[PDB]
């Protein structure tokens, strides 16, 4: 039931990249004030123990397929979410603080 409900995400991420791409500084704002971050730092911590146990074993090679285009279609709204953005904007301060609060995840996937 992982590969149907990881298909759904990726479609509801480029859904949400579809709202802020153009920068649209409306829709950007508010994504910053839902509660977005909140299960981007649980994606993140569910990334970082699945990637290290798949590819411990050959069979579940293609599940790790869907799992790194999943992460590719959240890094693009994340992406997606700077553009235009100011130094010091508050866009950008709160994905600081996301990253710090899931340093631990985040710093998984770089090895």
């Amino acid at each position: 039931n992982f590969s149907k409900a990881m298909s759904v995400a990726k479609q509801v991420f480029n859904s949400l990249t579809e709202y802020i791409q153009g920068p649209c500084t409306g829709n950007q704002q508010s994504l910053a004030h839902s509660r977005l971050w909140d299960a981007v730092v649980g994606f993140l911590h569910v990334f970082a123990h699945m990637m290290m146990k798949l590819a411990q074993d050959s069979s579940q090679i293609e599940l790790l397929k869907e799992l790194l285009d999943l992460q590719k279609d959240m890094v693009v709204m994340l992406l997606s979410l700077l553009e235009g953005n100011v130094v010091n904007g508050m866009i950008a301060r709160q994905m600081v603080d996301m990253l710090v609060e899931s340093s631990s995840n985040v710093e998984m996937i770089l090895k």
